[PDB]
């Protein structure tokens, strides 16, 4: 029992992390097979780069790639969306089975925060509805990646690129397509209104229940359309039938019908928590997916 | 910027986790050089667990009653020792992946990372604190036994915790890697009292500094206090008394922020007496005490391994 925000073991990703330097700039790259992936702004001196015109000026020898102390030799370079892809003479012997994945808003993943090619720490976070993440990313953290692990397979879903003036974080998938509307330029850019991930809050109540926290369990039910009315009011994401289907196995575990759980949540939204806690949080937690709960419970 | 509860990178420990089986009980072991460390309660039986005589039980046991599996490989158990509450199963092969490591006994209030494992296979990593009452509030399911807690100092893995049991209340208890329990607990199936917990005052202060460093200053007040008057508020709220040693350890944080320790304490006093008024600090509606002052500086300066 017990319930913690857990990250995936980071070892398979630790073995892919390298340092990439171009000119003055150093950040992190991901080394898989004989390719090294990193943010393309590694080639910048920043307020509106022409990335094609700045890339042109660079040649293979202008890129220094270091895997621990081993200096890799760069035999090719190309730019795909917002990532640069450096061909190196040497396939990474520690490449795990991996995939590249574009996650949907609401899904979760682990971040291995790195500096100069070396790991500092690992932590779990969620792709917000507005396509940002609330991480811990200092200068030099760019190129750190987010990932999920299924048995033996590393699904890479995020690579870090920037901090917004608000202090949240934006980045790309490993094809270099930004999540959200952001661009890799040094402007004030607006995230967008955020919202809570309702299907994740419900999953976490199911987790609370499984752990003996049941005080919020009310004697009401509600309808999907009537709950949704309340969720719009409290900037919660609309709950869909797909979400109900997803919450089914937790419903049958606890014997609490999803729409019953929705009525408990409605009353929580409408009257607060009254100073109590749920799984040791005084807030409604929306960064656990239904899959996350099942994996841990 | 940003501040997260961050675990150490777990790679060096992942290569040390194995699956240990004795009779019908399987759980996790830690394989370092030619030794596999695990909870001795692995040798026990359903009917033995109210008060096992571990010495008697260990004598009836033969190396070949112990199956240490490492991935697809199976390791050759050569010897069997018992050190306090841990078993020491000597195997033929040394772990080629053995990190540089230490065994360390930590203090209440310090933090570490747990690599939660089931069947010798890593499941997830998370950062937690040894509570003042020597329990931990983790996430541990049957078969999570023998998972380990550690800290990393650039190169060297300091193992401090090995998980043994869940108390009837749902919190966790375990030992150091010499098998000595943290707290009054014993490795038997009986009710055992954790006894009163307190909040780790020095860690709450460290986390308020982390909040200031990250732009979250609303709680900063125009007051001061002394240690003694602070420690009167704190005891009322089951906060650990703050010592001069604690104030000394916060000094680097006071210096980078411009906020005297006792000033920050005055702000915490007010927070205990009046709550947060529905507001958050670093995303939390409660006061967080699982970041030590070393954790804050480490994360905020981006230390690496
Ligand atoms: C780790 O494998 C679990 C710890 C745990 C975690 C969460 C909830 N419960 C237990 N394994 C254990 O071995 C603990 C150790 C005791 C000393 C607390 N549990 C048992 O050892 C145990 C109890 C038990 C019972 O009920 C008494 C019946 C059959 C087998 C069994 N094993
Ligand atoms: C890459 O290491 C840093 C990552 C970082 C640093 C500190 C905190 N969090 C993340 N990212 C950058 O240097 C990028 C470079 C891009 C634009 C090519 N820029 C930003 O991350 C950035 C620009 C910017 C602006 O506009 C100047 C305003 C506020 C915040 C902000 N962040």
């Amino acid at each position: 029992s017990g319930f913690r925000k857990m990250a995936f073991p980071s070892g398979k990703v630790e073995g892919c992390m390298v340092q990439v330097t171009c000119g003055t700039t150093t950040l992190n790259g991901l080394w898989l097979d004989d390719v090294v992936y990193c943010p393309r702004h590694v080639i910048c001196t920043m307020l509106n780069p022409n990335y094609e015109d700045l890339l042109i000026r660079k040649s293979n020898h202008n890129f220094l790639v270091q895997a621990g102390n081993v200096q890799l030799r760069v035999i090719g370079h190309s730019m795909q969306n917002c990532v640069l892809k450096l061909k190196v003479d040497t396939a990474n012997p520690k490449t795990p089975k991996y995939k590249f994945v574009r996650i949907q808003p609401g899904q979760t993943f682990s971040v291995l925060a790195c500096y100069n090619g070396s790991p500092s720490g690992v932590y779990q976070c969620a792709m917000r509805p507005n396509f940002t993440i609330k991480g811990s990313f200092l200068n030099g953290s760019c190129g750190s990646v987010g990932f999920n692990i299924d048995y033996d397979c590393v699904s890479f879903c995020y690579m870090h690129h920037m901090e917004l003036p608000t202090g949240v974080h934006a980045g790309t998938d490993l094809e270099g397509n930004f999540y959200g509307p952001f661009v890799d330029r040094q402007t004030a850019q607006a995230a967008g209104t955020d919202t809570t991930i309702t299907v994740n809050v419900l999953a976490w109540l199911y987790a609370a229940v499984i752990n003996g926290d049941r005080w919020f369990l009310n004697r009401f039910t509600t309808t999907l359309n009537d709950f949704n009315l309340v969720a719009m009011k409290y900037n919660y994401e609309p709950l869909t039938q797909d979400h109900v289907d997803i919450l089914g196995p937790l419903s049958a575990q606890t014997g609490i019908a999803v729409l019953d759980m929705c009525a408990s949540l409605k009353e929580l939204l409408q009257n607060g928590m009254n100073g109590r806690t749920i799984l040791g949080s005084a807030l409604l937690e929306d960064e656990f997916t239904p899959f996350d709960v099942v994996r841990q419970c």
